[PDB]
């Protein structure tokens, strides 16, 4: 089944290494990609190889590198690798680019996810020279099928002077139908349009990507796989973390501060995320609705299940088990899925009015519950803050979620100031760890830092915490959110200096 | 002219001291009242004097209070000085009452005041015992008018238990039409309504609060003025501030990033505000346009010289000159002045879609670009976030503006690491200094800090900040984000070791050799 269904553009079908070469020096590349799905494969290794040549015969050849989210190892890993990358933005997983990054051999900005397309349209990354973007198939009228996320493909193809499209044979023809383009103005100049979405199962628009055929300036035919998921399931510390939440959940249906089928959820992916999506798979709460960014392994369960009725998102992020299941039964997950673009699957104005409820990982919150989603000891990139700040400032309900220590024990994710700060005390109401829940609604922050040392942090660190908490109450410069200047920090700098964060 | 027009609510009205006795030690209590504009005054008072007299006698007589943002020394000033406020959110600037704050005395959080109305909705207040809505008149069928602002004032009305209203015959009775009060679900129960707000002159609403006269305990007629803080007249440091500022406008609107009448414009108060607004008023952008949190002396200049074709805000902030000028031609400036319910003129969806630039003051940013707008030395509370959140997140360009010391000197606005934080890298693009304007846009945090270093410090303190730069890369436990953890927040403790971040030559300091 020929997957490029117009006539004419088969005529642009090239090889990979020759598509590369319309790529240069110093160029702005927008590609697909997000969550290790839909992401461009043969072009960039191809691109990579010909960068290590270059720089051999001591030829600088570069890109700044603008993404819908993580890609994987074809890509930011086979750049990273080849030193090819000067900038990169706006969220990455790969490790290979992570070291780039912290090394500081690629500058990176992590930005709002739901805030790139905008700023790429405004032109904080400069112009755009190249769409780089991975297609399902191309249809009779041009339109461009995208594959297992839509991320910001649609804004690169509007702004990139040239369009490069790899046509994957490994990805399902049947994505076709699943995702909804909108051709109105989220992310163009102002004034935008109404983003008329006021609920979680609304397609406001079309199955295909638009481009002028005039910039396609070449097709290349891939077949190369995704970046799967871990299948690994949720550990007793996750389990913990999950039936807190779902008890929580449980206490404001009660109080009638939840509808009984809750409201939209936006969950990201990892341990706790399967934990709780698995709790809210066989919980009380029916007719549930997903608003998220990401569809995990939990999600199709749910949507199988009838436990989930409609599952938005702007990607795919599956195991391979997960995987297999979907492509097996894709006629009837299609209907309970919808992809959009990430501006709109983060829109803050759209995620306000669904009154979503967000669920998010963190790195460490302070006893005053500020928390740094990306930034180890403040200064080594993890991920990026992805879309954490577009769900958690817009949210009904924001929510954070985690082990309360990381490291085996050797640091604790309850901290006397965080080292970097991603979500400031008013975007974070509800903290979970496997020691308890803290809801700090209406709290000054002296009252959160009560609520989470005695209900979040380890019981190896609540001590050391209530001691720093009563001795800053006595010797702050002021009292309205108590801190020790002199020691604040010290618990990170002891793990820099000894790899614990426990006193000797 | 008598301004209550309904005749029943007549039976209600009371004097201030009886008023008063309506409100209960424990109670939550919303309050009209915004940047100084539109609070409650006399019944506030009366309700201080008999807290005193209660705490005088060992009987607890506190309350929960919750405002639209700052309000006045009536009220904030009243009630912290006889200690009756247990708990305040979201927004003050009276100086008592930030004492009580940052001595532990009164309890405060400083919640986004675009979130106020919904999080009050949701419960996180608790239960709202009374609403205290001071009004220009009370109309016909009963509908109440505000007066200097909105704020809050139609939730706290929906919310409340019970409503007393203060009539404030020194409010100008051609307020009346000027605000619009949307009767949409903005801030209640999912799924909220979408607010077809297109454009900053858009009316969507009505002239009046409603409230159920049922709930209306009492009415107390007053005769008080508002808060208009004197004029700050703009010294050099905030000429130079907007110059920079205009020259960068300029230069957005010769590469076509921006349309030769801006976007709509977001400002604060104060100092340098006043100076950018001055600014704009003589410079070469024609029919811009306001869509902010609250109309200052330069907006009204503005307006009537034609520059500035609509203003939205929540509130006023003016001076004793431009009130006076206002009261004299309400006529005129009521046309051209939209007020509206702070949840809507602090809507992210809308300040995004209307594409604002966002222009906002700070404590201090770090090297890389963090902003602290709140806590200094991380833990004291100057005046809380306020909108400059809702604002600086949504907006097309977010611009933080600040002289580049504060404390004569004794402090860089520029530091290594901020002390607390309130706008993320993200939110903030564009920095403004006496010293000269960061561009951000597009930066990597290393990058952003060459930017603010060398475009932004201060002279005195470029050299120390580069200087824990350079060794921040040479040392830091990562390099994406270089620090020093073990003297990022030293020159802040230095600050409150010896009243000053300049060090002293009697010790060894990097940057002097
Ligand atoms: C913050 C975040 C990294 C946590 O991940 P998580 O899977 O939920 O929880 P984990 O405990 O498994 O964290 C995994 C890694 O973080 C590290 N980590 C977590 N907390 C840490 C801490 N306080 N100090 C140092 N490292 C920490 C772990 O060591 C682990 O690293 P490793 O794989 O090299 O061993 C992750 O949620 C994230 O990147 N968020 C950013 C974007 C986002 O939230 N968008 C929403 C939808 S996806
Ligand atoms: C941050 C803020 C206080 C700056 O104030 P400003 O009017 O622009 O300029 P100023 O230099 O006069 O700042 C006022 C006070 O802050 C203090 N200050 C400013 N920077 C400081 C710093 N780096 N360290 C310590 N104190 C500082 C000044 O001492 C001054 O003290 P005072 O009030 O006791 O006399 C103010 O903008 C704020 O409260 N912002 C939050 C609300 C907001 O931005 N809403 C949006 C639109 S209004
Ligand atoms: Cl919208
Ligand atoms: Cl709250
Ligand atoms: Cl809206
Ligand atoms: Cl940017």
């Amino acid at each position: 089944t020929e997957r490029i269904r117009n006539v004419a553009l088969r005529s642009k079908v090239c090889p990979a290494e020759t598509a590369s070469e319309l790529i240069k020096h110093g160029d702005v590349v927008g590609t697909s990609g997000f969550t290790g799905a839909g992401y461009p494969k043969e072009v960039p290794k191809a691109l990579a190889q010909r960068m290590e040549a270059a720089h051999d015969r001591g030829e600088k050849y570069q890109i700044s590198l603008i993404t819908g989210a993580s890609t994987g190892p074809q890509l930011d890993g086979e750049l990273a690798k080849a030193n090819g990358v000067y900038f990169r933005s706006p969220f990455n997983t790969d490790a290979t680019m992570r070291n780039r990054i912290n090394a500081g051999e690629t500058e990176y900005f992590d930005n709002h996810l739901g805030q790139v397309a905008g700023r790429a349209v405004q032109g904080n990354y400069g112009k755009f020279n190249i769409a780089l973007v991975e297609a399902t198939a191309i249809t009779e009228d041009g339109g461009i099928v995208p594959t297992s996320s839509v991320g910001n493909s649609q804004t690169f193809l509007n702004l990139a002077e040239k369009v490069i499209i790899e046509v994957n044979e490994w990805q399902n023809p049947m994505l076709e139908g699943i995702h909804d383009i909108w051709d109105g103005n989220v992310s163009g100049v102002p004034t935008r349009d109404i983003v008329p979405i006021v609920r979680a199962d609304q397609r406001v628009g079309g199955p295909v990507l638009r481009v002028n055929p005039d910039k396609i300036a070449a097709i290349v035919r891939t077949n190369d796989r995704d970046e799967n998921a871990p299948f690994a399931a949720p550990d007793e510390t996750a389990k913990a973390i999950a039936g807190y939440l779902l008890d929580f959940f449980g206490h404001e249906v009660k109080q009638n501060r939840l509808p009984p089928s809750l409201l939209p959820l936006q969950s990201g992916v990892g341990n706790v995320a399967n934990a709780v999506l698995e709790g809210l798979k066989e919980g009380p709460f029916e007719n549930l609705v997903g608003y998220s960014e990401v569809i995990q392994d939990g999600m199709l369960a749910m949507l199988d299940s009838g436990r989930m009725r409609i599952a938005s998102a702007s990607s795919f992020s599956l195991s391979p088990e997960a995987a297999e299941e979907i492509n097996n039964r894709m006629d009837f997950f299609r209907s309970k899925i919808i992809l959009r673009q990430q501006d709109v699957s983060n829109s803050p104005g759209i995620i306000r009015r669904l009154g979503c409820i967000a669920m998010n990982g963190m790195i460490e919150a302070d006893i005053y519950g500020n928390v740094n989603s990306t930034r180890v000891m403040g200064s080594k990139m993890m991920n990026g803050i992805g879309g954490s700040g577009d769900f958690a400032r817009s949210s009904y309900l924001s929510i954070f979620l985690s082990p309360s220590t990381a490291k085996g024990g050797k640091i604790s994710a309850i901290v006397p100031m965080a080292a970097h700060v991603d979500h400031i005390m008013q975007d974070a109401q509800i903290f979970v760890t496997e020691q308890g829940l803290a809801d700090l609604r209406g709290l000054s922050p002296v009252q959160r830092a009560r609520e989470i040392i005695s209900k979040c942090a380890h019981p190896d660190y609540r001590p050391m915490l209530q001691d720093y908490f009563d001795r800053a109450l006595k010797n702050s410069f002021g009292k309205h959110t108590p801190h020790l200047l002199t020691e604040a920090l010290s618990w990170h700098q002891r793990f820099i200096d000894t790899g614990t964060m426990l006193p000797s």
